[PDB]
């Protein structure tokens, strides 16, 4: 095996690396694959990604509110923009990180559309209002994780776990 | 690319257990070598039964027009249903193939994209998508041939309007 | 690559179809694929002599000394051969679809159908003219002169130069 | 890729250019290289143990090779007791030809569109001198015909072939 | 492969560079061998001649969230990000074969990151900060018998 | 193709020892010859030699190889042999030496040159039944002999002339 | 692969230069296989033109590390580094084919590194350091017999 798929095989999904069109293929494959295995028992997401195609990780989101499994979702070393998203996309109480992750939501016409649509979203995961994700979108900032649940996009930080 | 291993000892391409539940992904651009890849595990399918409807699921940003409409002709001969799901963003061939799923069960998500802009022999093969898009739109081709003219992408509630989806999907029923 | 399972290399599709005697010749027509369907076709042969086998052509064009390796072995073969024409067939993969079995030539609608094309290579080109009048029916004149103009042409033109047997958008 | 076909026992699983075999076919397809040669020649050895007079059946298509690559095929056709027919496929030029020619006499075979051609230090000229000997006998022409003959940089049709005396019939179909 | 053949005897062999692809496979391991159980060590094996600190930093703060003792052998080589892979192993439990070679040495926000390499230093050789920053631009190797008084590497051992 | 059939030989005990001699090479077929041995202590080894020469450091790697291991090794000389090449064929088991009729064979190639030389001598004078004096009086002349001469030299016991 | 099966054997392959590419790999090969048995020999054949002495070193310790019996096979040559090997087997099972060529002949920070060498291979050879500073300084190779006397070899083997 290796580690990803003998991870798979226990309801672990792994995006890590960049995510592209190649990416998101994997990882919707994965997802709803793991759907016909269950439709009840929750699937795990590991998040390390520096960013990706924009219209990528709003397929894997997309998937992850279709599939009717609760997906537990796991910040591991840093989530970037389009990580960060999809950290956000998890199932409401289970978006977990690590102590010392580093979180940022900063990354045509049609692309100022596109943003438009990354606001709407970030206010249904993290109940912010709209002017309060636009001002925090614009900075360069890497927030870390014990800011970022009072943000809203984590639900706990995890030191020494069970 | 993972594997999944079942109870003999077959393990699989995670695409090649897809396969067992009839989902076929054509992800990326199509061209003359996913085009003959997408063919050939149609023409798998239906050989597996007849009667089974088959999942399409697309996310392509276009492609060869000779090869969006190899795929799209296998689509008709095919007895099967075929469902199809446009998960991410269809623009040019990539929207056709969403057309061409089974009436009725052309599903789409909400934050996907959809686009169906773009010798003489250029200008026949042009004319031969304005038929096949008023035939599966409904529309008419004065529509089409306008509708192809512009470059934007139309949000999947405004192509559900247009005719090109059936239906727009959350947290499915 | 292609969708595959370990066999316990491994299994892919292409061959998962070879047990429905189904062939692809899809992508150009060189001495790679030659060599190459001219094995599955003879392996064809002996798992039995009678069975149909269909063969899904997609070519943009070839290599005509390997296209004619291909035509002769499916004259050879006992087997009837009916040759399916999806989106190209263009230089020899038009003559891989006239050369399927008489009344199992077959195209979906949408498919571009084209024949055009030291001393050899003359009177090689010359023995396409002799077996696209044997297949087609047409006078040689008429070939010499139908492939001399560079366009493709629709399978109901296709039809009516003798190439296709049927067009078939939905199958009976 | 060569199509990898499974065949049920376990599973195992054959090249196509292996699960000919069960039938004694032998393709020799491609450029002759030292590989090539030695695959055909481990092949053609392995056959003769299964069954010391049954028919092997060659498949020939090949544009060439080194010269001691395919005389190092030509001297198994030679040893081994099997009758050997020999199919031209496509084409079968320089020492490609030279294997067709080698099949038994009176079953070397070609198709209609074939296409055929036997033109290609002191050890090379005595390396090619081994070659107007052995077409010489393989066929039946004079020295000096092939000497003359191997010079000319042609192909020829299977009919001219056949009464060069290359090969025996040209067939359409089996029968 | 050997490296997942390895993995079954809850051996993690970290060897060559230290990159984002490998950062994330190591991680990747280690998170499955804490499921396995939450009570049996891991013997990490380093040999690594260097790497990115943005990587290194994540596969180190895993050895930290995950309870189990995590045993550090350096085998041949420990240098950059490899040596804080090698410091954070649990206390009592870092190893070092006597021949290999160790070494510490290698936009306000690169330094705030190479800030964050002196604190963990500063807490897992339990030296000064202006120890750790003076010996950090020594551009030379440390030898296992100087790299245990710097408090790197708890003993020197050979045929355990 | 070429590196695909050598693998496809293995699953029959036949080891492609062809083109020039070198670490690249000799590295190899040693390594297939012990992995053959462990096969079976007692099954054939099938050499096929069509090598022109090579370095004499790698083809006394192959050599002593051929002698450590206990398997009988059968020896064909197919295309040619020559240099490097006509060792490993006149190494083989007695009795299990073969060449094809119009294969080409050749023994012909600081004080070390002369002892690597020296040595190379004793090991044809063991193989072939000549006395070392006949092989320096052989080996001296740059020519091809035919595997008939050679078999009447002793380099080999058999040709497959029928 | 050949070198994957022969794992099976408990048989290792040091063919080719020794860099650190196949150090970080002889080692993952060695501890795999000291966990399917701490007690069944190991069997290392040696066909090395030289190596990276960082590299070399990384081997030799995880050889030394490792409480299986390793039988170091010389065949073809065994130059600088992939001599440091043979002479690193077990005392009583170093072993050589007769035709091999034995050569133990290859800054502060190179000097340093040097005298690593020559102190580990007097406590192999069993020779007096100062025969070593003469033996590795002449750029020949040496003959098996003669190499079994300077006390490289422990047995020079036509058949096993």
């Amino acid at each position: 095996y290796d580690i990803y798929s003998r991870l798979l095989r226990e309801r672990i999904v792994c995006v890590m690396g960049p995510i592209d069109d190649s990416v998101a293929s994997l990882v919707i494959a994965q997802l709803l694959f793991l759907q016909s295995e269950s439709n009840k028992k929750p699937i795990h997401m590991y998040i390390n990604s520096p960013g990706g195609v924009v219209t990528a990780g709003l397929a894997i989101y997309d998937t992850m509110q279709y599939i009717l499994n609760p997906i537990c979702t796991w910040c591991v070393g840093q989530a970037a923009s389009m990580g960060s998203l999809l950290l956000a996309a998890g199932t409401p109480g289970m978006r977990h990180s690590l102590p010392n992750s580093r979180i940022m939501i900063h990354q045509a016409e049609e692309i100022m559309k596109l943003k438009k649509q990354l606001y709407n979203i970030y206010a249904k995961h993290t109940k912010q209002s709209l002017q309060v994700i636009e001002s925090a979108m614009e900075r360069d900032r890497y927030m870390s994780p014990m800011e970022a649940q009072e943000f809203g996009i984590l639900d706990k930080v995890l030191v020494h776990p069970p």
